[PDB]
């Protein structure tokens, strides 16, 4: 079986440079989830489990699809809390000490009233478990939930974690073995 | 002596999260040149030397200064090259291994026909010969810019360079003296 890893198509949000937030697909967003669907047809799947976050940018993007799907409450993105919705240059602007502290320790950090990857890591355990014991699972989830469930399927330290490669618009298929697991990266331009 | 060290107001590239460019000054982008021409005033500054970059958002936020400035091409932003004007999400995706070896080795770092801060801190070199043969002088920049000064008054090092702290808003008045330098930061609020 494999395990298919990618975000919701670019939302309104990521293209405004800004983070968190629940909003919705662009509209090469939405041509991303068409790309998404064609992909996960070619591969000649016969059963696929579909993961989504309750954030409406991953929902969208599998409704595309056309086929049922779940959705996970730990599959929601990281909770920037106070910095939810804002750009990197507004957080540095009014929340200087803060942004540096949260570049010290990025694993840790948690900005005023969020949450930290090392949190994210703890509540996607019952989301690691489940995926352990399926067959093939395509989660649509969001850049930090991608990267804390790569670093597990891949060992990567807690200070690799939240540098890992994980663009917008690429399926990560992996394939958990005896002991590693398989990776292959699959950018779906449009 | 004192060297005040603080970048232009709010650009147009600034509000929608985008690097590099030469877009102009925002609404609010004025209202900071405006508060800094307050500031300066109310600092009564003997003979205050004025210089700025040869980009559009530094020479407009001069302007409202009323006094006189000095434009050098060695203050205009690192040139992020081709990935200039974009947002970290696009550069993360269309060059995600460029983004990866940039977190990796920020100071040498450069990217596709771009320039590092190593090669910004050379270029600026005349700009602190002359800065330190000199009164009190305000610098009116940009923020990988300010870092390469403030590192250098700061006697910062290389690897902390890249991370300095230079919001935009903020006025870094650095006071040469015997034992380095005293700092006060000043927070425009507009």
């Amino acid at each position: 079986r494999s395990i298919y890893l990618c975000r919701h198509g670019e939302s309104e949000l990521n293209l405004r440079g800004r983070i968190g937030g629940d909003s919705g697909l662009s509209a090469r967003g939405k041509q991303y989830a068409y790309a998404l669907a064609n992909f996960i047809r070619s591969q000649g799947i016969s059963s696929l489990k579909v993961w989504t976050s309750h954030m409406k940018r991953t929902i969208q993007t599998a409704e595309a699809l056309g086929v049922p799907y779940e959705q996970w409450k730990a599959l929601n993105e990281i909770d920037a809390g106070v910095c939810e919705e804002m750009t990197y240059e507004e957080i540095q602007e009014h929340y200087p000490e803060e942004f540096a502290l949260r570049d010290q320790d990025k694993y840790r950090y948690r900005y005023p009233k969020g949450e930290s990857y090392e949190d994210l890591v703890q509540r996607l355990e019952p989301v690691i478990m489940e995926l352990e014991r399926q067959e093939n699972v395509l989660v649509i989830c969001h850049q930090a939930v991608m990267r804390c469930l790569l670093a597990y399927f891949l060992d990567k330290s807690s200070d690799e974690l939240p540098y890992l490669k994980c663009p917008l618009h690429t399926v990560l298929k992996l394939t958990p073995v005896a002991y590693g697991c398989r990776v292959e990266s699959i950018y779906l331009n449009v």
